[PDB]
């Protein structure tokens, strides 16, 4: 199978090596204006390879982008100009991978999937946004050090705005199967409201903490951008929080934004709308219009 | 690092192909009363591991344990068609108290895993002969059974196994109990995901899937003579969950002070497993009627226990 | 993707195992003329997945092998077993026309050479374990006696799976240096009566582990995983394996094995090492015995 | 287990990095001068990791390294395009002479996994300020070269990688050797193989190999500004070997005493890598070219190393 990059900074090249260390794919191809960028890039992942899978990485215009399964989209410049560039790369993608599944991780991530997804033609399902995908895995890692426990142990949510309105889902959280409060007694610990304010803060400003500190985030997205790209060119039918144009949530209607959803071959296969309480829904509720909003001021 | 697998046979031997595939541990030693079962076992699975990763696989002695971090306890009979998990006991406890001395001689230090049916009582065996601190002696208990209410789960709902959140605890056997009031998938109550994705589970749904999980080995044994690929996979990854410290939450059975007001008793309870073992243990919230399952299922564990003044 | 495996005993059901685990195809079918067994081993291996990769495994028909791009075929034995290769292979083509055939039944070489005749495939697309499994353990043996890891053990056995393989000790190398040197300083320098050890190890191994167990199949069973790997990956790795020849040492329309590049196709390329005279010599009476061999049966 | 990563920059974060993903090593910390940048590298992998595998990922002192296995040096400047590797010696030796004795006071037992450039040069002050058995002091030298030939190569015969055993030794920079005489793909001579896939090597493809191999460091930076992916999972790949005691072959850097008559200088030869790090040398099978282009390469890097007097 072949994965496509359009992108090629630091996020988009994040990804190429995740994949290929993981043996996502049996080729990639990166894609970026700056094309010596693009052929750097690829020529240092490419030299990763012996050390694990067989991965033809390599860079190239859309055209090399022929037969793509999932192309991820990683490009940018101000949500004015960022708006710009998907419009010259969304058609540009399709022509040359009309099959080709959407990954958005271009900020702000929820409005520019709903870009995406108004250029493509295609069938929303087709035109995958990142979303709360990062927030909903830092959750899980924060959740995982204050238990000392795996993260993949964690099962928890973040959903709505990938950005300052989204929602921790606290209520129904859950760790091996045991409902979170209980496990944290279980483990010697209380949950306070001081230990959950905590623990949101940690979610809510991780962004801007390692911007400060390392001028951009990569990493996380990468692996979580490599972690949908084989849900989907497996046909996993996993479950994860990612974002997409969505009908109706709580009563705001054709907006995109994170929700718990099926990845498979056809990108999203099915939205779960879970179990919130009346704090968390009213909390996506207000997102969900924050979202609208900024996208029809767009129009989008 | 060394895993020690005793009792070479279809489990063991399943368990050490599991561990040499995914690379699990540098060293694998198989232990058993017939060496040339075990030397042929380790032969055929050493030829494995050009294809995957270097894994010194060996059969040795009992001396040959030493050092290892975990042990994993998978010698004994199984259970052939007609006969329940149970019905092995006498039998094993017997063997048991041939092998878990020889253990703790070569390996002090080692963590036992016990697979042997019927394994939460074979676990207290273990756990009473040894002198160990309970942490130390696990028994592989429900993991199996959760495995298979998560994949039937995931058959039905169409969706990966990893999705659906469910889990069995009590007895690895007639006994268990399927968890149904807290399974989730994608967040959501499991009938109402279900009912959402267009496949509802009715009563008769529920019913066809406990008896899928429940009577699971009876049907394989009628269908093969044996389980162990399932088993094997369960068992690596814990030995995996050991070695690597890794802290992750599993139904696994130990020795349990209370539960459900029967005393001292090994079964299953969520866990979490890390280089020492079982490092702490939740007594999670059920509905009446999954209580009540439980303390019956415990009290079934400790009188088969007790019989033998275990 | 989907692969599919035709004898659902311990070699097919051994290979589905390492399938799942090392999450090589989405979905797995298992084929048996025992129903029961295909569907037992079929569960057993299932309830192995939650540990591991989601993968749909399932007993099921010929008809259920649709759209597999690998099908494993591990179902006077000998007379009986072409004949079962007569009814297994028009019908898994039939359901699976574009699926490589990966041949494991023994004698492996001469059932591959069978399931090419019967397939009317192109000849990279039936493809024999052949020596893959020798090799292995020729490397694995090599490995344990210079205590390195296999995987730094380059070393091959070519020709027939069998008693007249020719172990390639000419060639041979660990880390760029010629076995024989590299060992002479680890500090153990390899005897002509080590060089016997480690031959009789590698010739006798499935003697020894069927007097051990009754059976040899983790060895296999991980092989053929790694060839279907290779083949659904489009990997174009290097594997000894037994495909149908022209040409070998004189012998002419044999198969066995050689050095060949792996990938869709199957067999997409071969190679003809230059050996010593002895091990030139050696694969020149393999290929005799092979056609030999499959000339009595009309192959 | 526990590993340690010097300089938290490029390289040090991409070898975390790597070492996350592929689920290397327990706990990862990094350390570097800029406490904010190893926090936000620190943060930034961790939430990678409920994708991939458990690892406690932290910034951290060098107090903070005590239990480390194994230690990645990876501190100090970088090239500027057009600089060449030995131009940052005396920089980064003053670097080490910090590194080094700090790193010892809290993790003496580990092994050190030097990555700074000029590599070997660098191995080699790490080596005399450590105090170290020359095996425990490992300079990551030309399995990054080595990986680079095996790509390229791969990349003309259209084979993966996995199967081309060809390697580059002596100095990591310019005046390194492209061993093409022994050089095999999946056991067969390359020369061989390349005709049978319909390719003759000529003397102009090989001048093009050598250049994207010996270059490709300078067209890297040139592109981007520097390189670090490929040496991070170069990197994460000796880790595993030194963690998991591999015994795996890898032309890896090291102070070693006598090389086509030079003596006493640390470069690039193929090495058996395991918990010692170091635990054996191959003097390997060289054409009289590549005879004597190593021992160019080794007069380059013991004059280095001797004018700062190590
Ligand atoms: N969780 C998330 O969704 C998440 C997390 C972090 C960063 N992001 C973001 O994703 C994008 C990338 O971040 P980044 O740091 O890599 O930025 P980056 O600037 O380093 O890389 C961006 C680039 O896109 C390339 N590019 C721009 N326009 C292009 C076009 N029209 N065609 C081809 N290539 C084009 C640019 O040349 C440049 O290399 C941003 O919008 C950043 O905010 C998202
Ligand atoms: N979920 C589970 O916990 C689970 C699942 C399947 C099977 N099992 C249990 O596993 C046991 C083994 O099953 P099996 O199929 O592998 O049987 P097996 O007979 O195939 O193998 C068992 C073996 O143990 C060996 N052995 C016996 N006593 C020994 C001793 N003192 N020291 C060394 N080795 C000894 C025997 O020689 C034999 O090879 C049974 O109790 C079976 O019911 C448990
Ligand atoms: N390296 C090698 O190439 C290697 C190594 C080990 C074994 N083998 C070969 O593997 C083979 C199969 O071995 P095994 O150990 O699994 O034996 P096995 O008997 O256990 O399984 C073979 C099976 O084929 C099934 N089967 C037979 N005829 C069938 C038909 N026409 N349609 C579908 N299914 C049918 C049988 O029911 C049975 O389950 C033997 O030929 C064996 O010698 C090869
Ligand atoms: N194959 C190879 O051997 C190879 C390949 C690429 C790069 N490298 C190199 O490795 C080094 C790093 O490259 P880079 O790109 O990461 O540079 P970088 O500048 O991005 O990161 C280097 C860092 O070292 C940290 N640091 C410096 N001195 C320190 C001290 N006393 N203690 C703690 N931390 C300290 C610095 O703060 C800085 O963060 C260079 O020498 C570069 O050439 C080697």
């Amino acid at each position: 199978m072949k994965v496509g990059i359009v992108g090629s900074g630091m996020v988009g090249s994040a990804t190429a090596y995740a994949l290929a260390l993981l043996g996502v794919a049996r080729e990639v191809v990166l894609v970026d204006l700056d094309r010596k960028l693009a052929q750097a890039h690829a020529e240092d992942i490419l030299h990763a390879t012996p050390f694990a899978h067989p991965v033809w990485v390599r860079a190239g215009s859309y055209g090399d982008l022929e037969g793509a399964r999932a192309v991820v989209l990683a490009a940018g410049v101000l949500l004015d100009r960022n708006a710009q560039v998907f419009a010259q790369v969304v058609p540009r993608v399709l022509e040359a991978a009309p099959e080709a599944v959407l990954l958005v991780a271009t900020n702000p991530v929820d409005v520019m999937t709903q870009v995406a997804y108004r250029l493509s033609g295609l069938p929303p399902g087709r035109v995958v946004g990142s979303g709360t995908i990062l927030d909903t895995a830092r959750f899980r890692a924060l959740l995982a050090e204050y238990l000392r426990v795996a993260p993949q142990s964690v099962h928890a949510y973040v959903l709505g705005e990938h950005g300052d309105s989204e929602v921790l889902v606290w209520s129904s959280a859950q760790v091996g199967g045991v409902p979170l409060l209980e496990f944290a007694e279980a483990r010697g610990r209380a949950l306070s409201p001081e230990d959950r304010a905590r623990i949101d803060e940690g979610v809510r400003r991780a962004a801007y903490r390692i911007i400060e500190g390392k001028g951009a985030t990569y990493y996380g997205i990468g692996a979580g951008l490599a972690r949908l790209v084989r849900a989907i060119l497996t046909d996993e039918k996993g479950v994860y929080t990612v974002s997409a144009f969505t009908p109706e949530v709580e009563g705001v209607l054709e907006v995109s934004l994170s929700l718990p959803r099926i990845l498979g071959a056809g990108g999203v296969e099915g939205t779960v709308y879970p179990s919130l309480s009346p704090e968390e829904r009213e909390a996506l509720r207000r997102s969900a219009e924050i979202l609208k909003e900024a996208a029809f001021a767009l129009g989008f």
